[PDB]
């Protein structure tokens, strides 16, 4: 029935993202966790690494499929026949930017309905950018990450 | 069958509410538009009036069921077998209060998942309260309301 | 002659309001400081009192005219031939609500252009409501009010 | 001895308030939990009730003293020899209103320094008002309240 | 009488900016649409292109003059004898940043009064940065742009 | 008794920061004004210059010690035995980012209590980044800076 897309850079996937995609799969029949290449952001992890990490971290969720994309999100969503666009909404969100994006995406593909889900209190306050900054500066971020991502981040920073 | 509940005071239902419930029906098989008695708000219209107005305004949305309730919303949602809780969301929203409400609702019924939908730009600034303030001064609010609601507002005033 | 209207409840007028209306007069030829009766707010001062207080407080601003009104603000503005609607704006403002009000005002009278002005840092945190709360406890609010307004507040309390 | 005051309506005191006052005692030698009569809010509990509830709920915090007051908070703070004013702060807070209040408090007593503390994530969404709304519908709020407060809420309702 | 300045990077001018400058000309006798060079932002369009596009898009507004400037906005406004500073205020605005700028500009030139105007609902939600990002990623942004800017953006992206 | 840390990039220290650290010393027995190296931001002033400027500007405050640090703030605070973390909160603040940082720091070092102080109305509206941008573009920012910082900024921009 409903095909939902949950797009982002997922660099790397965090426990907050796991929370959101878990809620989405309880609500919609099929969820595509869609990872944007985003070369302009100079991601810490390559697209291949991000896809592999997200695949492992969502392996227990049967109706999640992880796939990378390099086009405009709406162009990808259209070709994949998604009709629901999953967004996270939490306490520290840039709320107006999220409203900008939802209006732009409705302009681009009105048949794709933005829906906002809210994570647990535990994951309401921390961005993945702060997680990476803290880890790179020798702070403990294990609490925020799936174990496979924890291992990959330790290795990435060790060789960096 | 995925069952969603769209609760509120709906005093009265506006074109913004119609937009949200319509978006909800495109996503979910059955949508319960659930009107809370809300006596602490001292509503302009009685619950029976609000239910009747919302019934007429949604009569052509076949997957919308309008009901009234006076108990805890989370218990009403469980008793209606709803698992999705529809909330409106827009750029002018006090989204932090919506977060507080969603966390309280989740404490009371964790199986009821809040989902925020965004109305059309046309209804991105309207509210029940602003409509009522303009109508109290005989200002023309027909643009913002279902026709049946406009008539009822004219009679109450 | 460009005619601006600066409407509100002014219950009572404060030094922040004086700052805004003064900035408005530097920009526009004639400024109508328009006091809404606002019965739903149950104001501390009657409309006649609020008009009298604002008249005295603006007596030395030659291009300010203080009036009272009880009808729809947009109709009053049209009837005064105003084409500019002055609103205050500051860092502490609920600017999204100001956007909702401006869009409703534009729906009612599109020819009346909302324009937001920013008060001095000195008045960047004051409000009528906070002044009244402190005064109800005999706190010294003389800094925030025209002298005539301070006296009237002392008598009402 | 650094003396802090933590004032509010505490109608009733919640687990969020307990969290804040506990954090305050880790920082300051003596903390006065000061309950304002607040008649304009028409509180659910009388002042004597609110003081009694907060006394029991803080009985094991040796450096907390619960008092009631009906005068201007800044004068009460001066009369208690407080130099630190504890305010709660969280992601859902209307922080601009907290800024307005802090600037008014500073105008009235510049020696009383506002200090904002952040509660635990567990209490990052609760409020007295939301607890009361759920309790009015017999919803289970025991998670959010000291046991003595839960009992008193059940009796008032 | 009143000389108003409406400054920004205008990279490129959008329908929202057209909306705001149109409202400004209905309110004030003369409006300078002032385009900051802004080399630090690495603008998509050169200053010459931005001025030409803004000139064409405002040609129907008799009391608008487009001019580029490379100095501090307040220094330019002072030398041009502007007394009104036009700012747009919309739903997705970084409101506190706009308050920062208004206070700084009042410090620099107190005789220049900041005034905020609000665009139509249609233009309340989309930044020019998102317009450029979407266009560069193969999305349709024609709705947001004057026709001359649409043509220039297509050509800029085609050769880029 | 209480050791408080007031950390930031202080690039350069401004009157608003002076305000906050003055309030902090009235409240806590010892305050460390701690300057993060922050090479990723490419600071205008070197760490040595920032420390020297902050030292001179706080020389009248007996219980302030200025020290530079290049590690994670929480790791430094822990090794220095700070138990209070001073943050400024003002009208134009990115409030949600400050909440993010406070939650992250509580995760890293729960024994370090974030406290927010509010500056005077005079310093409520202007960021140090805007001060530098305005000065670099030939605007007057003397009002916002201690005299020693004013002199250093004039010299930095003159030779830059």
């Amino acid at each position: 029935q409903k095909r939902a897309i949950y797009p982002g850079t997922f660099d790397p996937i965090t426990n907050g993202h796991i929370d959101i995609v878990t809620r989405a799969t309880q609500m919609f029949d099929h969820v595509i966790l869609a990872i944007a290449a985003s070369p302009s952001k100079k991601p810490m992890f390559t697209l291949e690494e991000r896809v592999a990490l997200a695949q492992q971290a969502t392996a227990h969720l049967g109706n999640v499929e992880v796939v990378g994309f390099s086009d405009l999100m709406a162009n990808f969503a259209r070709n994949q026949h998604a009709t629901v666009l999953i967004r996270g909404l939490r306490a520290v969100a840039d709320f107006e930017y999220e409203m900008q994006l939802a209006h732009m995406n409705r302009h681009l593909m009105p048949e794709l309905e933005s829906v906002f889900l809210m994570p647990s209190k535990e994951w309401s306050f921390i961005s993945s950018s702060l997680v990476k900054e803290v880890a790179r500066h020798q702070g403990d971020v294990t609490h925020f990450l799936p174990e496979n991502v924890h291992q990959a981040l330790m290795a990435k920073l060790a060789v960096d």
